[PDB]
């Protein structure tokens, strides 16, 4: 017979479209290896219905682009995720690097439709002020944005974790700098101030950051 | 001076999320060749809101996994995207191969939430009928359902051109065949019967079966 006798157990991880496909296969792999225990159900859905789920105690942690509105959460940005842009190779001649957006066609850059956070980190980052620039048909997800973008139709702004996660692979596409700063967003973990779980939070903050 | 002088023009497409990342990259990059004038704009949504669009005529023509309702719709089969299971590399030896879901552990089957067509396709292509085996965790995108899968937690159903185009990339998952026939998915042109634009939908289908 027998005796009988905070990284283990289950956590519940909601996450960005534009960010999940990507960071979240490093991340478990990192944690199959670091914290063998840690089951990680995972939830796919925008900002506003993450943010909800987290209040309601569906969730556990959110990763999140950074900032949006997150008032009563605690929050820890973790590392930053840089912003290029992508033309099709077909059109690289027609657009000029550095890119100067006043000399772009006008409806020349596509966007994802507004509740997809990366279009406000993007334009604000990238400095894009003028909206005649915007094409009018919104985009509805990172890989049918680019793959219009690899249709030859304009150009966008796509996040690096998105490319080092081989999204352009075989679309025949160049990456250029975008104007401004060396423009980013901030990725971070979000969760609730009462929570018991804050010294889980904050190794898997660790973990992500050095992903990043 | 100068005189003055069916797959050219634009094109609105829809198409679901479990075929818009794989399939659609290839479609363009063959269209870019063969139909240079044709622009695609493009639609990622659910099936039931890509079918409400095209009702609508906010979108030209769909690309859909079929069987599912289009009463008073046109469509066409271009091919068949067969299913595969994945399991963790660790967790292969835990899961013995052939698989007989009665021999799985229960709740160790994830499948995507009611609303993801493919969860309703594999189940019934794949011969899933105990659903004692279903986790009653339900994943919201493929992605972070095969991220799921990397982590440890269990098995599911995944189509083939999501492998060809690399999502098991760097996640050490194993692929292996289901239970029954060599089962599969047909993949789907749906389109308004009242459109004046068949001789483009049909010559869309032919590149689109040289695809599958």
């Amino acid at each position: 017979g027998a005796m009988e006798l905070s990284m283990q157990g289950q956590l519940k991880l909601g996450c960005i479209p534009t960010i999940a496909p990507f960071l979240l296969c490093d991340l478990v792999q990192e944690i199959n290896q670091r914290f063998p225990q840690l089951n990680l159900l995972l939830r796919e859905d925008t900002t506003t219905n993450l943010l909800t789920a987290l209040r309601h105690g569906e969730l556990d942690v959110l990763i999140l682009a950074l900032p949006v509105e997150i008032d009563g959460m605690e929050s820890r940005v973790v590392g930053q995720d840089p912003f290029k842009m992508v033309i099709s190779r077909h059109q690289a001649g027609a657009i000029k690097v550095p890119i100067k957006y006043d000399d772009l066609p006008d409806e020349s850059v596509f966007l994802l439709e507004k509740g997809h956070c990366l279009t406000e980190h993007a334009v604000s980052a990238c400095k894009l002020t003028d909206k005649e620039k915007i094409n009018p048909f919104s985009a509805t997800s990172l890989h049918t944005l680019v793959q219009m973008v690899a249709n030859g139709l304009g150009t966008t702004f796509i996040p690096q974790m998105a490319i080092d996660h081989g999204l352009l692979d075989n679309q025949n596409l160049v990456v250029i700098e975008p104007p401004g700063q060396q423009a980013y967003r901030d990725i971070g973990l979000v969760w609730r101030p009462s929570s018991s779980r804050s010294k889980t939070f904050n190794q898997l903050a660790e973990v992500v950051s050095e992903l990043l």
